[PDB]
């Protein structure tokens, strides 16, 4: 890749470290993935 995906790995790793149900962990990850892509607003 070209973008600083190094930060994404952190956001994801954190979501998986959450004490919530798989559903909460799933959304979190998918969120950090979409929130990473530019022009998201």
């Amino acid at each position: 890749s070209e973008k600083p995906q190094q930060e994404l790995e952190e956001c994801q790793n954190v979501c998986r470290m959450k004490r919530w149900s798989t559903e909460m962990v799933h959304r979190c990850e998918k969120k950090c993935e979409e929130k990473f892509e530019r022009q998201q607003r």
